[PDB]
Order: structure tokens, then sequence, then C-alpha cells
């Protein structure tokens, strides 16, 4: 008796994910709809595209939290209070929306969920690892089967969330997303006490005595330089909204950058991921513009008056699933990886390239078939299969690409649509077609 073939602890850490992306992908799907409404409704001081450009530097400060949240986990509070206590915080980031407030209720809910999910989404991929022995064959299958639960909880969440705030209005929509959340700490809390090692309740790696000051030391002098250019940008008057999103925008790409500089032989490799790690960034630039670009094109572009908008965040995971299986039958029956990359991003470069043409023929004044975001996300999310199955740099490239967005998307709107759509799907070709030169 298994998980399809894998220890039963899988399943609990499977639910847990996949209740946690329902939460956070449920709240992806409507919160930027939900700007809108307070923006129009006078309670929000923003344009449209800060609120999508919101969206995107939400996204990149989560996946930037992701990457440290592991640290703290192995080395300080242990890998499941990490997931236990980073699951409470998102919950409350979801009510905290669900409560009677608007605009200013925003920023408290976006920090509990950076931080919790920076807890939670870095640590329940770790204790996957931790069902399976050094020497086990099942690891990848795991893995792949714990994927397909982030996709599925990414999946119903827009239907089920959507729906219920077209029924019953943007809090109670919210609510559920803390439901969802609620769910997975329940099974994660009962079904790890049964399931998971006791070893993880702790630190597997604690700091050692001398290592606490120069951490400290570390941690103190950052937040110290980042308040104080924040001091600086407040008494010169770069103080706006978007300020400080381009601040944040800044950070995120300043660190990767760093590690760059930072860093024969194992030179020439360093330097090899760098185009590397530029595709990764532009793919998921690309990829995550589907919950704030293709989630403006749906809402504004698209004939879905019989069903909510934010449905078409369904559409990302839907093919993710699809596409898994085949893939599976097809790595088995080859490509270079990073041959890989470049064709991964060129067909996130086609997914932009084809939501060019509804406008170039048709005008961007009037609706289009839903099909061509479908066929959009169906191409990103092939993709996604090629650059994604294929250290920190990596899981940063994701939020990278986000801090990227947090500056590209405010350039999308209806009269730029088609050269938006256009040069940023043809750039990522060409990036795709300059890879395969250095494959
Ligand atoms: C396996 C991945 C390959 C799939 C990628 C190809 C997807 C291309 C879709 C283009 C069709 C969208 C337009 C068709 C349509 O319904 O037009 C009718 C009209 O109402 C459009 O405004
Ligand atoms: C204002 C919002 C309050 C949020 C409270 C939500 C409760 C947090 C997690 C629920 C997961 C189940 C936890 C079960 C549990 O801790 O058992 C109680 C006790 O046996 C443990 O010492
Ligand atoms: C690993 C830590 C990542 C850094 C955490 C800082 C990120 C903090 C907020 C993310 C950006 C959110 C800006 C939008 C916002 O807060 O909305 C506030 C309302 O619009 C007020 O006008
Ligand atoms: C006010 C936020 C409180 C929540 C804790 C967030 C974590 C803040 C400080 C933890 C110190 C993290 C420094 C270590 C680190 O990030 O290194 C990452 C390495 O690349 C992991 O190998
Ligand atoms: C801020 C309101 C929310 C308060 C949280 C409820 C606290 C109640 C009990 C604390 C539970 C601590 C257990 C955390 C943990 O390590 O989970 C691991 C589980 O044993 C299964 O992995
Ligand atoms: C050691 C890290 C754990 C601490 C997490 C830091 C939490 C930071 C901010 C959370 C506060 C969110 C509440 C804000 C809020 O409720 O909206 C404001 C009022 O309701 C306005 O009507
Ligand atoms: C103990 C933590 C678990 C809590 C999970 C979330 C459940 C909490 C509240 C559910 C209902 C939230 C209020 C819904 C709401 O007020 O929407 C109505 C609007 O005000 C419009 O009438
Ligand atoms: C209200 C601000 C609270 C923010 C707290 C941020 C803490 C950031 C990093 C924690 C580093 C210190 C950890 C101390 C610790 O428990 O390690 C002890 C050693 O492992 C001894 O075995
Ligand atoms: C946002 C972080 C603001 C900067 C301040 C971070 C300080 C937070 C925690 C440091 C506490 C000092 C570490 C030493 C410590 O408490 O460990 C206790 C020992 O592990 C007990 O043996
Ligand atoms: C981590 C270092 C942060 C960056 C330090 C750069 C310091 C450069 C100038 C500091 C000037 C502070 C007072 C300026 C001021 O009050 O207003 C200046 C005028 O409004 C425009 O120049
Ligand atoms: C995770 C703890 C590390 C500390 C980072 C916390 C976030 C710090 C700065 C981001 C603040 C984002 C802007 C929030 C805001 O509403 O300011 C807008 C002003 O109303 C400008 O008119
Ligand atoms: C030792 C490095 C000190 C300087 C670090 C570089 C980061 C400095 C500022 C972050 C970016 C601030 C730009 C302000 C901005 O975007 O325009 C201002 C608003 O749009 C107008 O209110
Ligand atoms: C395997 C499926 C690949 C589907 C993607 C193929 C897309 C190829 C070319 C699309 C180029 C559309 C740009 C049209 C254009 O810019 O016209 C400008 C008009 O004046 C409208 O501003
Ligand atoms: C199993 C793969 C099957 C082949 C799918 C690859 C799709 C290749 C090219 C699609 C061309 C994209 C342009 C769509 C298009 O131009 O149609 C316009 C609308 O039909 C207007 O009526
Ligand atoms: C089965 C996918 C799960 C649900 C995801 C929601 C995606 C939203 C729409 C996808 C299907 C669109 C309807 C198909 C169609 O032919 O378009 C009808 C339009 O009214 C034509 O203008
Ligand atoms: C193994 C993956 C399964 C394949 C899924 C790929 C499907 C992706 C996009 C489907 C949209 C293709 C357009 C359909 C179409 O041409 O119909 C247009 C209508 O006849 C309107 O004239
Ligand atoms: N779509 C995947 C990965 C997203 C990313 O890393 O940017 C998830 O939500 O788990
Ligand atoms: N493809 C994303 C899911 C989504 O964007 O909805 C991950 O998982």
């Amino acid at each position: 008796k298994t998980f399809f073939g894998q220890p039963l602890g899988l399943s609990t850490l499977f639910m847990t994910e996949m209740w946690e992306r329902f939460s956070y992908y449920g709240m992806r799907a409507i919160l930027l709809y939900y700007m809108w409404f307070l923006i129009s409704t006078g309670d929000l001081h923003i344009t449209r595209a800060t609120a999508a450009s919101i969206m995107a530097i939400y996204a990149s400060m989560v996946y930037l939290s992701g990457t440290i949240g592991g640290f703290v986990a192995d080395r300080i509070i242990g890998a499941r209070p990490a997931v236990f206590w980073g699951g409470v915080l998102i919950m409350l980031g979801h009510i905290v929306l669900a409560l009677p407030f608007g605009a200013s209720a925003l920023f408290g809910s976006i920090i509990l969920i950076i931080i919790g999910t920076g807890f939670l989404k870095p640590n329940v991929s770790t204790l996957v690892g931790t069902l399976y022995d050094e020497h086990d064959r099942r690891r990848d299958a795991g893995f792949s089967i714990f994927v397909f639960g982030i996709n599925l909880g990414a999946f119903i969440a827009p239907l089920i969330v959507g729906a219920a705030q077209e029924a019953a209005g943007y809090h109670v929509a919210f609510s559920l997303a803390a439901i969802g959340m609620f769910i997975g700490l329940l099974v994660y809390y009962f079904g790890g006490k049964k399931t998971l090692d006791p070893h993880y309740l702790r630190p597997t790696d604690p700091l050692a005595p001398e290592e606490v000051k120069p951490l400290l030391v570390k941690v103190s002098l950052a937040v110290a330089g980042f308040i104080a250019i924040i001091v600086v940008m407040n008494l010169v008057g770069w103080n706006s909204l978007p300020a400080y999103i381009n601040l944040l925008t800044i950070v995120a790409i300043a660190i990767p950058v760093f590690y760059f500089a930072w860093m024969s032989t194992e030179h020439l490799r360093v330097v090899s991921y760098i185009p590397l790690f530029i595709a990764a960034v532009l793919f998921w630039a690309i990829e995550e513009q589907g919950s704030v670009v293709l989630a403006t094109f749906a809402a504004e572009r698209v004939d879905s008056s019989w069903f909510p908008v934010s449905w078409f965040q369904s559409l990302n995971p839907l093919f993710i699933m699809l596409y898994t299986p085949f893939f599976a039958w097809l790595w088995t029956a080859q490509p270079s990886s990073p041959t890989k990359f470049a064709v991964g991003l060129m067909f996130a470069g086609l997914s932009f390239l084809l939501m060019a043409i509804p406008g170039a023929l048709y005008g961007t004044s009037g609706k289009v078939s839903p099909l061509w975001l479908v066929g959009s996300w169906a191409l990103v999310i092939l993709g996604e299969m090629l650059i994604s199955p294929v250290m920190s740099m990596w899981f940063l490239s994701s939020s990278v690409g986000s801090a990227l967005n947090a500056q590209l998307v405010t350039l999308y709107n209806a009269k730029s649509e088609v050269a938006y759509f256009s040069y940023f799907g043809l750039g990522s070709v060409v990036l795709g077609i300059v890879l395969v030169f250095l494959s």
C-alpha cells in the first residue's frame, strides 16, 4: 500500500501543497480584479498599470522569500515548523483580505503571504525528499506526483474562488482562500504527525555557536542598508508606490547580478549558466505574465460574459497536467539541456507572438475568442515542460522574471497590446535562437 507507488507520507505533503497552491492561485486569480474594483470605487489610488506592477512584484517577493525559507528551516526552526507556521501566516494573509476592509489591508495581506510562502513552499518540497532514503529510486516519481498536486490545486482554485467571487463578492472569495490553506494545515498537522520523521521538527543543520553573530551582522547590515535607501528615497521625494516597486525590482535583480560578479574550468561553467539563467528569467517573466497581462487581456478583450474571467488562470495548470504524462513517455522514448532552455523560451515567445495576432487582425477595441488565450497558455506551458523539469539562482530566476515583469507589464494596454506581445514575443524567440548558436 502506497500513494501511487510512493510512501503514504507523500499524500500528506501532496495535500498540504495542493491546498496552499489552492489558496495562493485562488488569491492570484482575483487579486488583480480586486485592485481594479478598489480603484474603480475610489478606494485604491493607483493606476491599473501600477496594479499590474503590484501583482508582478508580489510574485517576485514571494519567490525571493522562498529562496531563504529553506535556510531558515534547515538552520533555525526546522522544516516541519516552517511549513506549519508558514501555512498559518498564509492563511492570515487571506483572512486579512476576507475582513471588511479595502485597500488598507492589501499591504498586510501581501507581507503575511510573502513571509508565509517563503516558509512553506521551499520546505514542503524538502519534506518530500525526506520520505526517501538516499538510494531510493522512487524519488523522481514521487516529486513528479507532488508536482501534479501543485497544479491540481492551482487548477481548481480559480474555478472555485472565481465562482465564489462572482456569487458572493471578493471578501467571501478571499475567505475561501483562507479556508483552502486551513484545510492544508489540518491535513499537514495531523497527517504529518503520522508520516513525517520527527527529526524535521528541528533544524537538521542548526547554526553552530560561532555562526550566530556573523549571520546576525549580515542580516542587520542588509536591513539597515535597505532602510537607509528608503530614508534617502523619501528625503529626495522618490516615495511613490512605483518608486518602491522599482526599489524592490532593483533589489531582486541585483541579487543574481552580485553572484554573477562574485564568480578557469569552474569559471566557464558558471559563465555558461548565465545564458541559461537569463533564459529561465525571461521564460518565467512571460509565464508569470499569465496572471497579470493575460489576466488583463481575458477581462478586457475576450468574449467571456458567461463565465468568471478569473477561470482563465486555470488554463496554465490544466496544460501542465495535460503535458506532464506525455513528456514522461517522451524523455524515456535527445536534446541537450541548454537546447531545451532555448526551445522552452522559444515556445514562451510563440505564446506571446500568437497573442499579437487577434489585435493585429481584429483591432484591440473589440473582443476576440477565448481560444487565443487557450492557445497562448498551451504554448507557454509547452515551453514549461522543456525548461522546468530540467541552485539558488535557479529558484531565483522566477523572482527576477517577476521583478522584470513589475517593470514590463506597466507597458501593457489596448494601445500597446500588439506591439507589446510582438516585441517581447519576438525577443524571446530570438534569444532562444541566440541560445541555439551557443548550445
Ligand atoms: C499543443 C500546443 C499547440 C497549440 C497552439 C495553437 C493555438 C492557436 C489558436 C488560434 C485559434 C484562436 C482563434 C480561433 C477562433 O475561434 O476565432 C474565432 C473568432 O471569434 C476570433 O475572434
Ligand atoms: C485569527 C486567525 C486564527 C488562526 C488559527 C488557525 C489554527 C492554525 C492551524 C490549524 C491546524 C490544526 C492545528 C491542530 C493543533 O495545533 O492541535 C492542538 C494541540 O494538540 C497542539 O499542541
Ligand atoms: C524576501 C522579502 C521580500 C521583500 C518584502 C517586501 C515586499 C513588500 C511588498 C511587496 C510589494 C507590494 C506593493 C503594493 C502594496 O503594498 O499595496 C499597498 C497599497 O497599494 C497602498 O497604496
Ligand atoms: C521580518 C521577516 C521575519 C521572517 C524571517 C525571514 C528570514 C530573515 C532572515 C533570515 C536570514 C537569511 C540569510 C541566509 C540566506 O538567505 O542564505 C540563503 C542561501 O542561499 C541558502 O543556501
Ligand atoms: C496566530 C493564530 C494561529 C495560532 C496557531 C495555532 C497554534 C497551535 C498549535 C501549535 C502547533 C505547532 C506545531 C507546528 C509543527 O511543527 O507542525 C509539524 C506537525 O507535527 C506535522 O508536521
Ligand atoms: C517574525 C515574522 C512574523 C511576523 C509577520 C509580520 C506581519 C506584518 C504585518 C501583518 C499586519 C497585517 C494587518 C494589517 C491590516 O489588518 O489592515 C490594516 C487595517 O485592517 C486597516 O483597516
Ligand atoms: C481560524 C482560522 C481559519 C479561518 C478560515 C477562514 C474563515 C473565516 C471567515 C469566513 C467568512 C469571512 C467573512 C466573509 C465576508 O464578510 O464577506 C461578506 C462581505 O462583507 C460582503 O457582504
Ligand atoms: C520583530 C523582528 C523579528 C525578526 C526576527 C528575524 C530573525 C533573523 C534571523 C535569526 C538568526 C538568529 C537565530 C538564533 C538561533 O535560534 O540559532 C541558534 C543556534 O542554532 C544554536 O543552536
Ligand atoms: C528583521 C531583522 C531585524 C534585525 C534583528 C535580528 C535579531 C533577531 C534575532 C537575534 C537574536 C540573537 C541570536 C542569539 C539567540 O537568541 O540564540 C539563543 C541560543 O540559540 C540559545 O542557546
Ligand atoms: C545606503 C546609502 C543610501 C544612499 C545614500 C545617498 C545619499 C545622497 C544624498 C542624500 C541627501 C539627503 C537629503 C536630501 C534632501 O533632503 O532633499 C534633497 C532634494 O529634495 C533633492 O536633491
Ligand atoms: C519582509 C521584511 C523586510 C522588510 C521589507 C518590507 C517592505 C518595505 C518596503 C516596501 C513598501 C511598499 C510600499 C507600501 C506603500 O503603501 O507605500 C506607498 C506610499 O503610500 C506612497 O504614496
Ligand atoms: C549604495 C546604493 C545606493 C542606491 C541604491 C540604488 C537604489 C536607489 C533607488 C531605488 C529606485 C528609486 C527610483 C525612484 C522612482 O522610481 O521614481 C520616483 C517616483 O516615480 C516619483 O515619485
Ligand atoms: C506554433 C504556433 C505559433 C503561433 C505564433 C505565430 C506568430 C507569428 C507572427 C505574429 C506577428 C503578429 C504581429 C502583427 C503586427 O505587428 O501588426 C501590427 C499592426 O499594425 C497592429 O498594430
Ligand atoms: C499537436 C500539434 C498540432 C499543431 C498545433 C500547432 C499550431 C500551429 C500554428 C497555429 C497558427 C496560429 C494562428 C491562428 C490563426 O491565425 O487563426 C486565426 C483565426 O482562426 C481567425 O479566424
Ligand atoms: C476545460 C478548461 C477548464 C476551464 C478553464 C476556463 C477557460 C475559459 C474558456 C475556455 C473555453 C472558451 C469557450 C470555447 C469557445 O469556443 O469560445 C466561445 C466564445 O464565446 C466565442 O467568442
Ligand atoms: C496533449 C495536449 C492536448 C492538446 C491541447 C492543445 C489545444 C490548444 C489550443 C486549442 C485551440 C485551437 C483552436 C481551435 C479552433 O481552431 O476552432 C476555431 C473555431 O472553429 C472558430 O472558427
Ligand atoms: N507554477 C509553479 C512554479 C512557479 C514559479 O516558480 O514561478 C508553482 O506555482 O509551484
